[PDB]
Parts: C-alpha cells; sequence; structure tokens
C-alpha cells in the first residue's frame, strides 16, 4: 500500500526538524490538489490562510515551543464553524452564511498547535449515511468511487483513506462516526455522550448546537491519534487506560441483532476479530442473561432520534409530544443505561459490527423509507440497519470503529468495539491491542 | 470534633475501633439530636455490624481513605433498606432496595452510614420540616431555620454529630443550609456527580436540568476528599497553591434582591483579605451576564422543571419545542459565563441575602416576608443570589464567614468555572487561611 505520516509522527517531524510546518501544510495540500478529484471530500478550502498559520507554527517550533499537534495540517467536518469560513449543512439556503467564531473543538486543536485548511463534505442536514448536497457535490469512496463514501462525516473519512490529511473531528448522532470510518475504512471514536463540547457545531444563522444523543468524536488513520484528539478535545481529561494487554479481558460477541441483519463477511469478520483475542487470552462470550433488549432498544431509540431531530414539532394536524412525555422518555433512557451498566459489570467490551453490510452504491433517494439494501445478494430495509448502532448512542457508551478488513469486493469491514461510559481511552486501547492480534 | 480524614487517621492508628467510632457517634447524636431533630431516620443496628466489618478489614490491612468512618446522608439518597419519603406522608413507607450511587462509592470507601437527616416536603422549601419527623432546629439558635432541603445534614455537621454529609441542590440546597448553619458545602458543576439513586419516591426519576449533588462537611479537606469519591469521572486537581495573583469579582449587589448589612461587610472582609495575600479585586465587569435576565430565565425553567412540564388544567403547558429554546437560552448564559471567567478566576457573593431567619408556618413564599436590617424584603427575590451558579452550572462554594449580631452564621459563595469544582474548594481553603491573621 502507499502510507502518510500519522497526526503524531508529522508533529515528531516538524519537532524533530527532518521538515517544517510549512512543508507539511503544502504537502498536504498538494495531495487535496491532486486527489480530491475524483473524491471530493475536501469542500471547502482556506490554503492561504493556513499557509500563514503554519509560519506562524514554524515560528513557534524555531521559539523551543513544542505543543502536541504543532504545525500538523487537518481539516475538520462541514457543520463545525471555523471563522472566517462557511457553515452550510449541506443547504443551498445556507451557503453563504459565514462563521465570526471558532468552534470550541477547533479551538482546542488550535491551541495544541494544528493548522486547519479546510473542511470536509457532508449530506443535507446531516441526516444520511452519504455525504451528497448541492451546495458542494458527492464524495466518493477511495476504495470505489461507485460506492457512498458517506455517513455524515464521510467528507472527513474519504480524505483520511485518501491520505490527504492525517486527523479529522466529525459529530454522531446515528453513526456519523463509526459508519463513514466504516465504509471507508479508518479510524472513528464515538464519544461518551456529554464528554466533548458541542459549542459550534451550530445549526446555521443559529446557536443550537446541543442535542440529546448527539456526540462529537475525532476520526484519524491510527489509535494513538484518535488517544491524543481526545485529550486534546475533551471537557475535562478523560481516566487513561491501564489495560496492558488482551490477557482476561471479557467480550460479548454479537453477529446478530434482532431487527436488522449483517453480511457473512461481516460476520465472518467479526468472528475472526474475536477469534484473535481468544489466542491472546481473552475470553468471549457469545450471550448473556444481562444484554438488554435490543428491540425494545431501537423503538425507544428511534421515537427519540425522531423528536430531537424535528425539535419536538409535528406535522400538520399530528398532536406533538407534549413536554412530560419527553421528561418520561429521557427516564426511559435512564434505565437502559443503567442496563448497560449491569452488563458492563461482567464484560469489559462488546464486539459487533458498525453495519450489517460494507458501502452501499450512490442513492438519490434522500428519504430512507424509500430505500433498500444488498445484504449476501438479497434485498433487505435500509433503516433497519440503525439498530447496528442504537446501543453506543442511546446508552451513551462510547464506540470505536477499527478497520478489520476487506470483503469479496475490497469493500472495507470495520469492527465496534462498545465500553462502557466513560471508559473512552479502554475503546482505543482496545482497538489497539485487536489490530496487533490480528497482526499475529 | 474529629472531621472525616482526622476520624479514618484516628481509626488506622489505633486512637478507636471502627466498633468505638461508630458507638462513639451514637453517643452524640442521642445526647444532642434531641433539640436539634437533624438525624431523623436511624439505622444504628446495622450500622454497628458494619463498624465491625470495617474492623475486619483494619485487621486484615485494608485501608481506604472512609475505613470505619460514620456518618449521614440526606433522606433523599437511597440506601438499601432505609425508607426514602422526601418528606411526603404518602411515601413514608417507601423502602428502597438498593444504595444510591453516591452512597455506593462512599460506601465502597469504607464509610459507614448510620442513617439520614431531615428535609422539607418535597425537597421545596428552604427549611427542614415535614409531618413524617418533625422540624429541624438551627444549632446555633433553636428558634431560626436550620437550613433548605439539606438542613438537618447541615445541622448535624454544625452540632458535631457527624463528619461528613451529602446533598442535593437545585435553588440552593447545599449552598443554603451551609450558610445557615456555618458548615461547608459545596454545589458542585452541572452533570459532573450521578444523581443516580435521588430519586422521587416509588420512581427511578433522579435527572433533572439545573439539580446537582454535593458534599457537606467541616473542613475543605473532607470535601475534596468527598468529590474525588463520589464523581463520575476523576475532576482536575487544582493548581493554585496561594492567593496571590488571583483574580476575584466581588459581587454585594444584584439587581432583583438586595442583603443586609452584616451579609456585606463580611463578603467585603473575605475580599479585602485576599487583596492582602496578593489578589487583585474587582467590583465590576463588562463581561457580567444581565443578572435581571438570568434570575427570570432560571425561575422559568425551575418551575418548569418541578412542575414535571404540567400545566393546571386551563393552562396550556410549554410545549416541547419551546423547551429546547429553552435549553439554547441557557447554553447562552453558559457561554457568557465562560467570557467572564477569561477575566476572573472566581466570583465572591453572599450566598443569601440575609442569615438563617425564624420558622414560617406559611407554605406559599408569596405570603413570606425577610427581616433585612428592620426592613422588609420579598422572600422569595433572595433565589437571585443562587440562580447565577444554577443556571450557568458552575460549581459554588459556600464555606463559613462569621457570623451577624446575634450570633447567626453568615458564609461566602465562590463561584468559580465550570468543572473546576477543585478550585472552589482550594480557594475556599485558602480564604480561611487568609482569614486567621
Ligand atoms: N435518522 C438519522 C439521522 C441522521 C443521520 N446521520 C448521522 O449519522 O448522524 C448525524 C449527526 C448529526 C449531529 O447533530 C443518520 C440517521
Ligand atoms: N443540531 C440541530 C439539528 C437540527 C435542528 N433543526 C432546526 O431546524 O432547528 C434550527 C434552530 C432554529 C432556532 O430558531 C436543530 C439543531
Ligand atoms: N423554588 C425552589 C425549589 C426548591 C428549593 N430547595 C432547594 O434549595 O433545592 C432543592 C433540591 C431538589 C433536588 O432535586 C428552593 C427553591
Amino acid at each position: 500500500a502507499m502510507s502518510e505520516l500519522s497526526a503524531i509522527e508529522t508533529a515528531a517531524a516538524i519537532a524533530g526538524g527532518s521538515m517544517t510546518a510549512l512543508e507539511a501544510c503544502d504537502a498536504a495540500i498538494a495531495r487535496i490538489e491532486q486527489r480530491d478529484g475524483p473524491i471530493n471530500a475536501v469542500v471547502v478550502r482556506d490554503f492561504d490562510r493556513a499557509r500563514d498559520a503554519a509560519k506562524a507554527a514554524d515560528a513557534e517550533i524555531a521559539a523551543a515551543v513544542r505543543k502536541p499537534l504543532l504545525g500538523v495540517p487537518m481539516t475538520i467536518k462541514e457543520s463545525f464553524d471555523i471563522a472566517g469560513l462557511p457553515t452550510s449543512w449541506g443547504f443551498a439556503e445556507h451557503a453563504d452564511h459565514i462563521a465570526t467564531a471558532d468552534s470550541l473543538v477547533v479551538s482546542r486543536l488550535k491551541a495544541a498547535g494544528a493548522v486547519f485548511l479546510g473542511k470536509s463534505n457532508i449530506p443535507v442536514g446531516l441526516a444520511d449515511w452519504q455525504s451528497v448536497n448541492p451546495n458542494y457535490g458527492r464524495t466518493n469512496n477511495p476504495h470505489d468511487h461507485s460506492r457512498s463514501a458517506g455517513g455524515s462525516s464521510g467528507g472527513a473519512a474519504a480524505a483520511l483513506a485518501a491520505g490527504m490529511v492525517p486527523l479529522e473531528y466529525g459529530s454522531d448522532i446515528g453513526g456519523a462516526i463509526r459508519v463513514p470510518a466504516h465504509f471507508c475504512g479508518v479510524w472513528g471514536l464515538k464519544t461518551t455522550f456529554d464528554a466533548v463540547s458541542l459549542e459550534g457545531h451550530y445549526f446555521p444563522r443559529t446557536d443550537s448546537a446541543k442535542a440529546d444523543l448527539s456526540v462529537v468524536g475525532p476520526m484519524a488513520r491510527t489509535p494513538a491519534d484518535l488517544a491524543l484528539a481526545l485529550d486534546i478535545t475533551s471537557k475535562v481529561p478523560l481516566p487513561q487506560s491501564r489495560i496492558a494487554n488482551l490477557s482476561g479481558l471479557r467480550i460479548l460477541l454479537l453477529t446478530a441483532h434482532p431487527e436488522t441483519v449483517a453480511d457473512s463477511a461481516t460476520i465472518s469478520a467479526v468472528e475472526r476479530a474475536a477469534a484473535a483475542c481468544e489466542a491472546s487470552g481473552a475470553t468471549v462470550a457469545t450471550s448473556s442473561p444481562d444484554l438488554p433488549d435490543l428491540s425494545a432498544l431501537v423503538a425507544d431509540y428511534t421515537r427519540m432520534l425522531l423528536v430531537v431531530l424535528a425539535r419536538g414539532l409535528a406535522p400538520e394536524g399530528t398532536e406533538p409530544v407534549s413536554l412530560n412525555a419527553w421528561y418520561a422518555m429521557l427516564d426511559d433512557q435512564a434505565r437502559m443505561m443503567r442496563a448497560f451498566d449491569r452488563l458492563f459489570e461482567s464484560f469489559d467490551a462488546i464486539f459487533c459490527p458498525v453495519l450489517g453490510t460494507t458501502a452501499f452504491a450512490h442513492s438519490d433517494e434522500p428519504d430512507w423509507a424509500k430505500r433498500s439494501l444488498s445484504i449476501d445478494g438479497g434485498i433487505a430495509p435500509f433503516a433497519a440497519q440503525l439498530g447496528w448502532i442504537s446501543m453506543a448512542t442511546y446508552g451513551g457508551m462510547p464506540a470505536l470503529s477499527m478497520p478489520l478488513g476487506a470483503d469479496g469486493n475490497g469493500l472495507p469491514i470495520n469492527l465496534q468495539i462498545i465500553t462502557r461510559n466513560w471508559s473512552d481511552h479502554d475503546a482505543i486501547r482496545i482497538g489497539a491491542l485487536v489490530a496487533e492480534a490480528l497482526d499475529r
């Protein structure tokens, strides 16, 4: 294959003097202008101001200043605010809305020295497992331009898979981080709910950012980059992982869901991952009396999701959800969260697919209820695949999406590693150890 | 009296056994709670058996930061086998089957729970009185109220019954009782400590906007340790070594309420003593949010949260979409405080405008009044001093400052930025040192 520097390797090269911040920034610009043609992932570009910031980083390096991401070029999802840059969420009506202040996540990454070259592609309203909008066009999977690289962080995942930038950052309310990392075969971490501030992830022309279920998290090509970006961006420093190796680790292996289906190639890939951990001293269960009702989980999650996305509004003549019923729904969520608390008293991590299949062909139908999917040559519902993603989003747990391999058509298959709440560093560390075990 | 850490060190050092320390606290309660009526739920039989179990762990060389330390907790927290009523008669015989999260954490650190402390009905008053247990009287003056919601907790601390407590706070429930009784109480950062087990009786409804739980003690060191034990994730420790260079915003006025003379000069005395220790003090700032708009937005959200979104028949309830917009108003107010704490390390202000008032019979706050320097001031408007930390989510420390003309304690409120709960404790400890020249 062809390789690039990771985020940490880039900072190491700049700090060591083998290259400068302006050289790494110019190399990233050239990679974008050379590879983004048939991919169309970096849809907002800030190259002139980025060269100035890289020159400012070289001036800091010269003054013996060292920061974890000093001079490291990166992009961020288009929904995040960067002062002077547009934030449209794909809407043609908000194409010329220019942010006047940097988002919290951008401010934290900048304070650590990161240089932002631009922003990556998204679907309209962030409501799709593709990345296509009338402002910028469509993002194509780098492994197969006929397939979707989407999930709403797809521009971000495509840029990482194409080697344009070593680090990115997305949001996730229905798989928006795990799914693009899965389709494009990169690393994505859905973080614990309320662990990272959503400030600056505003809907265009408002200051409305906070929303239940939704989180933001880092996306990269190595797990160590995820751990660094998480420490830079989290509200407070989260507990570091003490998991030294895989022996004794307790795994719950799920290759089936009561409300959706999975590829036989995906099922075997997840089984191959758990088997590599048994060979490293881990214990793997395939069922537990403490697994919450996943069927009831996705139903409660779906109805809370639709309420949050509609902001409590109902169609014409339809009666809306009352505020009292909303408080009861949040109680239903906390009840499910406690159910996962009992489960994680018996297990350290859940291994399961990110989605039932790999990247699907480009769709022009916005309505998910008017789509379908091809699984092992059979047709299946499209929206039903949300069940694979519901557990971490509804329960609030962190969930890692790490590369496993590829199916028969060369489309990447990823693993979903769900750990208990606030154990985001465990998920990263487990993913790091799983990759090494697969190397053996 | 021995504090929480001192009690753990004394038991570990052979000054007493966990059972002896348990018996000694039971004696202090039965000797002092007569005119106080603070520890209203008692679990002495199981506490002694838990104390004997702690002694076996001590002899087994196990060491935990609160091993064998006897304490109580606010009655609204669930303890397995004890009632949780929130002062309601209907819920007097609601027995919890499992410990609350805070109780479970404190027990895992070795704490021994003797019982629970008194509360008002529904945790909805600045007094502690209910038909199930009676009234709690301020240990400094039996005719004055002991504090609100967490009143039995603060009374037990001021009377030397137990060294550590824990309460909740949605409208000053931790700061006000600590103020009325002259003890330490920490209103923590919102969502920093799990409310699990602080359920409404016979439900699993504990989560609620604005409301937080926090420790209550007699020393700031006990607050920090109790915070580290109970927080969801360990919070950043404080790097503040002294008061030199600290940026303090001194507030003694509010556009919608008022504080009496002794309170105003007590807050200024704390500010001036930090100024003598190297801190810089300001009395105004352009980055100070509109406190009039804040207390209006806060009390609107407070009533909606307490009403669970219900409105009486005839009235139309707040729609869910309007509730979402209200939460955007709070987040907008939180960013406004973010910019304020870029210029200041802490706000110094009263906990309440006056000291502990006489026991009031009137349940309607609108029919109550307060004696402020002989004048008559509206009762409910005093929520203003409480609204900033609750609506903005910041941590707020309530620490002893002194007393007024009648010997009633006056406390200082120390507000720091969100997730700097240890900074608030640390600053409060340095203030206490500065006031002992
Ligand atoms: N029902 C449904 C809605 C949206 C998505 N897109 C997604 O993956 O998350 C979007 C992240 C938005 C953060 O506010 C998928 C399914
Ligand atoms: N994260 C998020 C996603 C979609 C919406 N939906 C919407 O259109 O509300 C815009 C706010 C209008 C305030 O007047 C809101 C937030
Ligand atoms: N309007 C108003 C309501 C309640 C209080 N009592 C208080 O201080 O907090 C109570 C803690 C409840 C935790 O759920 C004061 C004023």
